[PDB]
């Protein structure tokens, strides 16, 4: 099926616990991947505009670990619960891909999640201003404008709004993209 066949996918690029235990500051993201309407789907956010790190910016779910996560898929696993209400149960971690480095000592982890279909986004709006989805095959074919730079522009046909997704949010969007969309008979 369309599920197995992502997951199948997805696991040979883990990485594993591997880099885990490296001394950085540890962040962890969670690329939430949605079926609907016979495709999928990436969750994103909209950060809130009165956060001191990158207010009104397009994101995946995450952040900071704290002392409580038992491993670095309990950070993105927790964060997301905070920030949409996606519950445990509603979440299969299907992986870890390739961590990214910044600014010399911080390391991010991003976790590919498959949810549930009844999961519906309660967003709370202390750090969440919107939520919303992105068909995964429109990483393949992006509008792209130049900031010089590489933005992604898309615009939702449910009501008109236009988002732009760029920097490690778009790299990873055109990762996982790629992952499970290559090599596909129709
Ligand atoms: N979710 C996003 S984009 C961020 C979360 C945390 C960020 C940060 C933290 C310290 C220094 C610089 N940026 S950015
Ligand atoms: N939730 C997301 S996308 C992020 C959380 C942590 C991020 C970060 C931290 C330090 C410097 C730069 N970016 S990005």
């Amino acid at each position: 099926s369309m599920l197995d066949d992502a997951k199948a996918r997805l696991r040979k690029y883990d990485i594993g616990g591997k880099y885990s235990h490296l001394p950085y500051n540890k962040y962890s993201v969670l690329l939430p991947l949605v079926a609907k309407e016979g495709k999928l789907h990436l969750l994103f956010t909209v950060r809130s505009e009165k956060l001191r790190r990158a207010p009104g910016e397009v994101c995946f779910p995450g952040g900071k670990r704290d002392p409580t996560d038992m491993d670095d898929a309990a950070t993105a696993l927790r964060e997301a619960q905070e920030e949409v209400g996606l519950r445990p149960h509603q979440v299969e971690v299907v992986c870890c891909l390739v961590p990214c480095l910044i600014d010399t000592d911080t390391l991010i982890t991003p976790f590919v999640g498959l949810i549930d279909h009844n999961f519906q986004a309660q967003p709370n709006p202390a750090e969440v201003k919107d939520v919303f989805l992105v068909p995964l095959a429109y990483f393949l074919h992006p509008q792209v404008h130049d900031q010089i730079n590489h933005i992604f522009e898309y615009t939702n046909p449910e009501d008109g709004v236009t988002y732009q997704i760029k920097g490690m949010t778009a790299n990873l969007a055109v990762l996982v993209a790629f992952i499970i969309l290559e090599k596909k008979p129709t």
